[PDB]
């Protein structure tokens, strides 16, 4: 035919988190083309020469800097971004779906930026898309924060730690302590549990001390926002926690919230809900409220 | 025993280019055990967190943020840095190395820092070491470059292209057209040979037109930064193109200067003399001779 | 100094666990150099010319082909093989182990020949060596099998479930169903459960089906096999359910046996007791006690 | 929609060839769904089986065991086999395509059985399809032997050696020796080039000595067969040589033959003429006609 190409990935949005997501991609084999588009385009000119000579070290993925490559394009990731934020971030996502949308996407969208939850509704509202296949970043790099402390403290590896961050990507959050094992064994390894709110402090105030000595998180997202790309890619059926639509199911209605979902090739297939505790449908509760406030506070642009 | 560690590496300097050669490794499996220094310790602890959270999403290594870390450790990467430059990071580099070898190192030096030749000659004298363990980072961006825009042009992959770039990793150095293959098949593919001087122009004011839509090159070096980091610490016994000393081979003498080394896990192997054609030698002599002076010029701080 | 080679691997028995054992390394990019013995010192030089031809096309392992190589050798794999089997096997086992240990091996076993839990605690008594440097193989197929049916089932990946099967690798086994999750959630998702007792038979009646519609496995112990390798070299400290020395854990005493344990890159960390149920102490108990006979049975030869 | 898969490989013989390929690919995490096809039901069965059991602990393939498989299906690779050859295979063949195609195939052949060029003539008569879609096997092996020989006397890494095998993938194959270099230094190294027509004897006396040993070659040519996968599925543009169609270029006329040729995620781009030297040009001559012999002398079936 022509020169093909199966797996594609447009970032809008190549700062930081954007970049930094790039270079995971390609250090780490997995998409095939990505284009990468900013407003900023003489920064998307520069990275993606940058990207480019060092090419050839890695192992064969290919990288081009509009929207006209959303068309054929398996996925989008947001990375793009400024309640007079919700506001100006809205603003800027009403347009990137639109244009985007505009050249007859049909795939997936992954949002990453802040408000998460939040601007992956929106991305939604303003996709027309289907809620399986609008993709929120959500609870993921939280969860990893906790499983490694966790791991840390236990002296095993984050990937033995079996503990989820479900509700809001950022204050309102909560930690799922009920179900939260090393391996088969549950947190019976101490008691109080249900030191350890020490943990959760810390994988809770993380961005703010990262920020601090550095400026900005950048790495971690992009770990987290390559695993979604691999999931989604490969078609893992793997359970993640995203940035999903709640169904109905933790008995909320009509608000993106941070939830382990199953990922795979064509979105979401399915919200799983963990047998939260007394104190987690409170907290999960007041969270998800947190945000089905600013949802109908804000919104307009 | 303890929890041992078998493949360390040290980066002095977690700038643009440590960090994204750091993320380089970790999205690559590549070492074990990484240390990361920067007078800036703040940065240090940042850079070192963020790359932390994302680990687990990567498959395995460790992240730390002195000296005394360079004591069995396998390798030190110094990506630290500012003729009143020459004096700077000779200034800078003199307090490095002194304090790296004041840990008890018995290693290898990756020097990756404007303008390399010269900071490896520089890194060598300074570290005592012999000069098969000092090795610079060199003309292997510039091969890089060069064999993607060919190999781009050609419609192959970079990695079938075979052409070198030698001589000082700046203005003074040559592209060996004499010896340069796609496959086996030499550049007898077009005449005149020996749009492709337009080629290797691009090649060589990369750098600045790069530096000029983005402020800086840092993803690309760290990929070359990387492939001579597996190179080292697997053992390949492979052929890139390093900052090394110059034995009397091409007939110069007490130089550091970009060409074919014998990488592996134990320094360079030894050096290969290409058959450089009339004008190359000539070229090749000029540049070697840009360097040695600066060589004599400079030192003292 | 010399060619050095820090990860090198020794497997005695290079049949067909043995083989696809390595060629699961290599085309895995795990060791570095990698011996290969057997008794039947042809089919040694065959497979090692074989892997030898392929190599480049891989990423970059060696590969040779007595005992003197075990010193300096990080670990050495017995795939070798045969009451009058455990008669046989102890009786060959009992010049491999004398045989390495002779040219004074310093590091780790891995037995992987049946009986493994018995030709683990043989390997031991021969070896001299600590208990936590000598690794049986155990139930990490087992857990494997059941992890893979049970996602199966489930339509997630093996990967998120979280399931071991503990006791003897072999009749007396028994999965831990009080403990097994999906993520988080516990199988609560059924009733009746600690359909699956289902899944359970076909994890447990596998090696005859399979065998017997192909004379044997071999590709799925290599997997397995090759797990546990690449959590020894690299100091995962991962929890797999190997073939471990009880303590008087689980309250058993001088038997080898079926359980989760911390791997990492000085032989096993430290035993884990799950909080085993009711009936299943009462099966692992039978179970161990079907072994620790065997044990005193046995023996001599 | 349903559970997708864009990246699917059926192998026809599932025997050594067939399973080692397989096992190569996945733990190479090359394809995405891997069907296996064989006369011998049960032997499929059985390897898949096998396969599904490691899974888990490779990175995420599907692995399944008619034709009816082949139909959105990307590629499919002939692994099985049998003048009283030629016609035994052709006869073989003869059902195998026709059975694919009549499922509506519009993919990529792999042909790897003995005798190649010929069987990958046949398949390509017998398929319909363009002769850029069906690809034979052909000197791949022959230039990894090669390479490795010569790598291994210089002390490089197979990697850095450039030099083609090309002819008949057999007894009349020859080494380009006028065009080898390793880098981009030609041999020169050593002369009467143009110890070493020692290294191209055991380059082609190879496979005899491996099978006279361990009864076959089957590591090998999968490594070599999982390369050009890799290729295809990724849109390389590599530099293989393989089993090609001679188009009139070397000047022969209608013919496969081993030859460098361009792959990628459409069959060949195109075939290489590499300067051949007067001795070869007459090599190659004889080695194509002894093929283009065998093909007017056999096909019926
Ligand atoms: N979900 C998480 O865990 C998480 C983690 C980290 C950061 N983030 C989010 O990433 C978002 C941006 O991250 P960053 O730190 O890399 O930002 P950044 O300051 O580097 O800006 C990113 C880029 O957005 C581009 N951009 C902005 N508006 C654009 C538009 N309208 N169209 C096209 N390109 C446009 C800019 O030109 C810039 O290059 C923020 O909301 C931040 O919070 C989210
Ligand atoms: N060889 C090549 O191809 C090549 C390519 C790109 C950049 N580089 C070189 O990398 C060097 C630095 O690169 P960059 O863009 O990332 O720089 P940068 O501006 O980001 O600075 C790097 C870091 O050096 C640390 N540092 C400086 N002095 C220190 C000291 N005395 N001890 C410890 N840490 C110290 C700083 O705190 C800073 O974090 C420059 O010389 C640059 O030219 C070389
Ligand atoms: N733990 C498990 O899950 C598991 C799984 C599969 C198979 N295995 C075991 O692997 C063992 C062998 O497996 P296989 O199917 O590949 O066997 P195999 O029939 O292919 O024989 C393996 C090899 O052992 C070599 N060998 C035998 N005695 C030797 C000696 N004294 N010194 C050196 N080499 C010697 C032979 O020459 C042969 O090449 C068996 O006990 C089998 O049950 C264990
Ligand atoms: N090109 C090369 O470098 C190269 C290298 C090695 C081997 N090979 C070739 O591989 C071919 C087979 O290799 P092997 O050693 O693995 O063979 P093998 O003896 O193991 O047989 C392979 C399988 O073919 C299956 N098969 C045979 N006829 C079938 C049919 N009509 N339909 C479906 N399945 C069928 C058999 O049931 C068997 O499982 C031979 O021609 C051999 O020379 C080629
Ligand atoms: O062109 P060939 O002989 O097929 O070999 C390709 C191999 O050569 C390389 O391009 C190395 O090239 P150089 O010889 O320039 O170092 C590898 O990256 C690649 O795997
Ligand atoms: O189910 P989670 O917590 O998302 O974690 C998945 C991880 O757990 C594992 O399945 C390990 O499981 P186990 O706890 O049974 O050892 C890894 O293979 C995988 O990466």
């Amino acid at each position: 035919m022509k020169n093909n190409g199966g797996a594609r990935v447009v970032v809008i949005g190549a700062g930081f988190v954007g970049a930094s997501y790039v270079f995971a991609l390609m250090n780490q084999g997995i998409a095939d083309e990505i284009v990468l588009i900013d407003a900023n385009e003489s920064k998307a000119i520069g990275d993606a020469m940058d990207f480019n000579h060092g090419k050839v070290f890695a192992p064969k993925p290919v990288d081009i800097w509009d929207y006209d490559d959303c068309r054929d394009a398996d996925l989008v990731v947001i990375c793009a971004g400024a309640l007079d934020l919700v506001d100006k971030n809205i603003a800027i996502f009403r347009s990137i779906v639109e244009s985007v949308m505009a050249s007859g996407f049909q795939g997936l969208f992954l949002v990453a930026t802040n408000p998460v939850d939040i601007l992956t509704y929106a991305t939604w509202k303003f996709s027309g898309l289907p809620h399986e296949r609008v993709i929120g970043s959500g609870t993921i790099l939280d969860t990893a924060r906790f499983r490694f402390l966790l791991g840390e403290y236990f002296s095993v590896a984050p990937q033995n730690v079996h503990a989820y961050i479900i509700g809001e990507h950022g204050d309102t959050e909560l930690p799922v302590w009920s179900q939260a094992y090393i391996g088969v064994m549950p947190i019976r390894k101490l008691v109080e549990s249900k030191d350890l709110e020490r943990i959760f402090v810390n994988v809770r105030d993380a961005a703010y001390q990262i920020i601090e000595k550095k400026g900005a998180t950048y790495y971690g997202i992009a770990m987290g926002l390559a695993r979604v790309t691999r999931a989604i890619l490969h078609n893992e059926n793997a359970i993640l926690t995203v940035s999903a639509y709640l169904d109905g199911l933790y008995g909320e209605r009509d608000v993106y919230i941070g939830v382990p979902a199953v990922i795979n090739r064509n979105g979401i297939r399915e919200v799983i809900e963990i047998e939260l505790n007394d104190d987690e449908k409170n907290r999960f509760h007041h969270s998800a409220a947190t945000l089905k406030s600013v949802l109908a506070r804000a919104f307009t642009r």
